[PDB]
């Protein structure tokens, strides 16, 4: 298996069933907690030697499952659910990666 975000991308591209049970997100045999950190850097972080920060799986999955909402409505929904938001400058790039428009991102740190 690759990293969790790459697995999420694979499942999304194939439209394979993803199971959310409690705080687990399940991809076939594999499971991660909702709060696992992905390798996608949050816009605005990692400047001037300061730490990079990363979106959680929950944050990314919540965006993916709510792509039909306008970004402003999505921001409000995310607040209601207490799930951190994907920042607007990351939205198009992250969704394009998840949908297989791209196979990497300048925001993904992956050795």
């Amino acid at each position: 298996m690759a990293d969790v975000l790459s697995v999420l991308r694979q499942y999304n591209i194939q439209k394979k069933e993803i199971v959310v049970k409690g705080d687990e997100v399940i991809f076939g045999e594999f499971s991660w907690p909702k709060n696992v950190k992905t390798n996608y850097v949050v816009w605005g972080t990692g400047k001037e030697g300061q730490p990079r920060e990363y979106y959680t799986l929950d944050s990314i999955l919540f965006l993916l499952n709510n792509v039909h909402l306008s970004h402003p409505v999505y921001v409000r929904r995310a607040a209601t659910e207490n799930i951190p938001v994907v920042r607007r400058p990351d939205r198009k790039d992250l969704l394009g990666y998840l949908n297989g428009e791209a196979s990497t991102s300048a925001s993904i740190d992956r050795s």
